[PDB]
DNA sequence: AGGCGCTCCAGGC
């Protein structure tokens, strides 16, 4: 024969222009060059695969009555061959009887049955989905895409090594890869698992734009990029994260570069290419992408801005070879990240903004905010305006260029810090989907792929693809809290992986629960574990392993964070598997199952509450799978004993479900359901312990209150949870608030602390009642005013100012720059004292005797009425 | 395009 090895990373199909064809992109080892290069493998002749369900008794389609003659596969075969194939224009086909299982939402389909599997060219006509015949009542798989068929049939689960038997040459190159090959049929491709993965080429970049003087245009004037040619995903990121890099700077049109600039560059020796026109800059960038040939391109806000601006400018400046930004040679450039994801076809796009949203929580996911929270460094901002003045002098243009470079580096460092790529790979090998899709975010597509593989594997027919809202069923139970402050130790117990465990513990599955608002019945405990509990179980085991690793002897603070993020990622994946059951647009939608899981959960929480109470214990709170207890004790060692005691008593009732000691608090300020503060006990040696403050749901943790209000609220909390007597505390609180009130009025407070942040659920243009929505109003300004544009999902920062226009506070929202720059605008001190600080402190002091709302108003110098 | 539970604010009636 003849065979070659290929490590695939990305896949792509064009069902309209090239049905039955799948393009694979990956790596190949080239011995003569001792390096891996890119390769494109075009897989052809992927055939549609349909399953015809035979009727019990034959039917006549002209009368619509049975005939008395039963059915046999020969009957079905003949009908397809004689009437169906001929009527629908299917020249060739192959078929065979098979036995498949079914367990989904189409009524009148038996659990197990024999089917006539038919296969034919994807180039031939697609049969109607609701097609029926004389011998068959239903047909499955009429609309399955080639990519799905390929991945499922070949059992490909994320990036891996493949052997391609009998490769063919192509008359003409179809990609921008170094190597190419073609497979005439899918069965020539096989997964192999005994070859270590190859390292990848990773490219991180950033760009700068500039609004042009006259015409309205965002011109790209600088780009920076860092590259690593051997970035391994099965180990710690390389240090340093890049081996090379390059920069390119261009002039708008009317401007002229500072002189000696060239020399200044040769002098300081920076790998900077000074382009004369934007078109040149773009042509150069694309040439660099083609030559470097990255498997992964990383940026910040790529999908929302950068990528669209790049393609548009490439089109406007008529830059040469736009398709080099991807790995597939194309001609027509698509626009609007669909058209985008396609534009980079073959190259995975990692957007740290998107990845950060999935892995951690921030007040905003803008680059400065991320560099601060994750890299713990400050990032300078260069406003589009100041840009122009920079071209005037050499050092300025040079500074701007170094700045762009710094952003490319920040982006890359954030990617490594969050360990984004290894995580995305792990999730892709688990779900068996496509890595570039994993990186775009979303839990549903992954869960669908995970289930598709599992059901194909177990020989099941799967549903065909089909073509915040109000709750549609009951969820978790939240206990009514016993609001107040607590001095004695509090015990918090929480069940491990509750829902995933409930699914296993009661064997809930598409295959074991009868259904069709009514809660189904638990299946007979004799039945064998179903696909769902097994798959769910595997996600829980993986999570336990990672938690075991964290438990280990003295580890790095950086690594510990990575393990914690990963552990939560696996938690979210298992919970998303439960959630998709209740996702109306899910391919495996099964609401009764979702409702049964939540039902058992509330039941279990109620029983655990009543049980702790029978032990004569005080249950002051509980959320879905937790129980909070006031031990009233001051003896830590005793509390822990009591904890393990209740734990043991509870776990005694279940086969798999296990409750644990989530934590112990030294002091607790419980305000309302899902809202509390506390000093958390952290044992050291000899029953000794340190203590750490922890907030849950308070206004202090939200993004939509200013720092001034939030820092002040945190001060109060720190004082309340304190050792100090109630008296000393109340005094300190007053002492501090009176002070804050003065500082706000005398103008001692940094303008940044007045900023309020809110994310837009929709694009600012899609709001009818706009004007009175401060964040939507500042976004409409920002947008219509300059370069970048805010869209659904972005958070907007703003401040309330004195306009001198007597409109409501909500109608006097302005951008920070807009305030600092404009003179008629000034901070509305009254608004901040009464609508920000007062509301926050009042809710926090609500249960504290001695403080009161009226009082808090007088400290702030507000008229109590 | 994982689920549902529980505040908070602007404003008009
Ligand atoms: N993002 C989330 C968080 C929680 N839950 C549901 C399912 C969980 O099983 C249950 C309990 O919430 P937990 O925070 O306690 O999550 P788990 O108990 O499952 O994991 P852990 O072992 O960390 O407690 O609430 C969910 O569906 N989605
Ligand atoms: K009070
Ligand atoms: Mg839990
Ligand atoms: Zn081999
Ligand atoms: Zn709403
Ligand atoms: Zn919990």
């Amino acid at each position: 024969e003849q065979v070659f090895h290929f490590y695939w990373l990305d896949a792509y199909e064009d069902q309209y222009n090239q049905p039955g064809v799948v393009f694979l992109f990956g790596k190949v080892w080239i011995e003569s060059a001792e390096t891996h290069v890119s390769c494109c493998v075009m897989v052809k002749n992927i055939e549609r695969t349909l399953y015809f369900l035979p009727r019990e008794m034959k039917i006549d389609l002209n009368t619509g009555k049975e005939t008395g003659t039963p059915i046999s596969m020969k009957d079905v075969y003949e009908e397809f061959d004689e009437k169906i194939a001929t009527k629908y224009k299917i020249m060739k086909f192959k078929s065979k009887p098979v036995e498949k299982n079914y367990a989904f939402e189409i009524p009148d389909v038996p659990e197990k049955s024999e089917y006539l599997e038919v296969k034919y060219s994807a180039e031939m006509p697609q049969l109607p989905q609701d097609l029926k015949g004389e011998t068959f009542s239903h047909v499955f798989g009429t609309n399955t895409s080639s990519l799905e068929l390929f991945l499922m049939n070949r059992k490909i689960k994320g990036p891996c090594w493949l052997e391609v038997k009998s490769p063919q040459l192509l008359n003409q190159p179809v990609s921008w890869c170094k190597a190419e090959a073609m497979a005439l049929k899918p069965d020539l491709v096989n997964v192999i698992k005994d070859v270590s993965p190859p390292p990848l080429v990773v490219m991180a970049f950033s760009m700068k734009t500039m609004q042009n003087a006259k015409n309205h245009q965002n011109e790209i004037i600088a780009m920076a990029a860092l590259v690593h040619h051997s970035f391994a995903l099965d180990k710690a990121a390389p240090k340093p994260p890049f081996q090379s890099h390059f920069c390119v700077v261009s002039k708008p049109k009317d401007c002229i570069f500072p002189y000696a600039f060239k020399e200044v560059i040769e002098k300081k020796n920076v790998k900077v290419e000074v382009a004369a026109t934007e078109r040149t800059l773009l042509g150069f960038f694309l040439a660099k992408v083609h030559k470097i040939d990255p498997d992964i391109i990383v940026g910040h806000n790529i999908y929302g801005f950068e990528l669209e601006v790049l393609l548009q400018r490439i089109n406007v400046c008529k830059a040469p070879h736009w398709s080099k930004i991807g790995r597939l040679k194309r001609s027509n450039m698509p626009k609007l990240g669909f058209g985008e994801r396609n534009a980079t076809c073959g190259r995975m796009i990692c957007d740290v903004e998107i990845s950060a949203k999935e892995l951690i929580r921030c007040k905003s996911y803008h680059l400065s905010e991320l560099v601060q929270q994750i890299l713990k460094t400050e990032r300078v901002v260069i406003p589009m305006e100041n840009i122009q003045n920079m071209y005037s002098e050499s050092s300025q243009l040079l500074y701007l260029l170094e700045h762009t470079w710094k952003d490319a580096k920040f982006i890359l460092q954030i990617m490594c810090e969050l360990n984004v790529l290894p995580l995305a790979l792990q999730i892709t090998n688990i779900a068996g989907n496509i890595m570039s899709r994993t990186l775009m975010g979303g839990r549903s597509e992954r869960n669908e792929f995970l289930l598709l593989h599992a059901f194909y594997e177990n020989n099941y027919i799967v549903p065909d693809k089909q073509i915040r809202k109000k709750a549609a069923y009951a969820g978790g139970l939240v206990l009514d809290p016993k609001v107040g402050f607590y001095d004695k130790f509090i015990l918090l117990l929480d069940f491990n992986s509750l829902y995933p465990s409930i699914i296993q513990e009661f064997n809930i599955c598409f295959t074991t629960v009868q259904r069709v608002e009514q809660i189904p019945e638990l299946p007979d405990p004799s039945l064998e574990m179903g696909i769902l509990p097994r798959e769910i179980r595997k996600l829980v085991e993986r999570r336990k392993q990672v938690k075991q690793l964290m438990k280990q002897q003295d580890l790095n603070p950086d690594l510990i964070l990575q393990y914690d993020i990963r552990q939560k990622a696996l938690k979210l994946t298992a919970n998303s598997m439960y959630g998709c059951l209740g996702f109306s647009y899910s391919r495996f939608y099964a609401k009764p199952l979702a409702a049964l899981v939540t039902y058992k959960g509330r039941e279990i929480l109620m029983h655990t509450k009543e049980m702790v109470q029978k032990m004569n214990l005080e249950v002051i709170y509980g959320d879905t799978d937790s129980i909070m207890i006031n031990t009233n004790s001051t003896n830590l060692e005793e509390v822990f004993k009591l904890g393990n005691k209740v734990k043991s008593e509870v776990n005694k009732l279940y086969k798999l479900l296990e409750i644990d000691i989530d934590g112990v608090f030294k002091s607790l300020l419980l305000l309302k359901k899902k809202k509390y503060a506390a000093l958390v006990v952290e044992p050291t040696s000899d029953g000794n312990y340190v203590t750490k403050q922890e907030l849950k749901g308070l206004d202090i943790v939200r993004r939509d209150w200013c720092d001034l209000a939030k820092d002040t609220g945190n001060f109060v909390i720190g004082q309340i949870l304190s050792d100090q007597s109630r008296d000393t505390i109340v005094e300190n609180i007053q002492k501090r608030l009176i002070e804050i009130g003065e500082n706000v009025l005398n103008g001692s407070v940094p303008v940044s602390q007045f900023e309020i942040n809110k994310a837009l659920t929709k694009d600012p243009q899609d709001y009818p009642d706009k004007k009175s929505l401060p964040h939507v109003h500042v976004a409409l300004w920002i947008n219509s005013q300059g370069g970048r544009k805010v869209k659904a999902g972005d958070t907007v920062s703003y401040v309330i100012c004195q306009d001198g226009s007597n409109l409501t506070a909500s109608q006097r929202a302005y951008a920070p720059e807009q305030l600092q720059k404009q003179d008629n605008l000034t901070i509305d001190t009254q608004y901040y004292l009464a609508q920000q600080i007062h509301p926050v402190v009042a809710r926090i002091c609500e249960p504290i005797d001695g403080i009161d709302a009226v009082l808090i108003a007088t400290w702030l110098g507000l008229d109590p009425t």
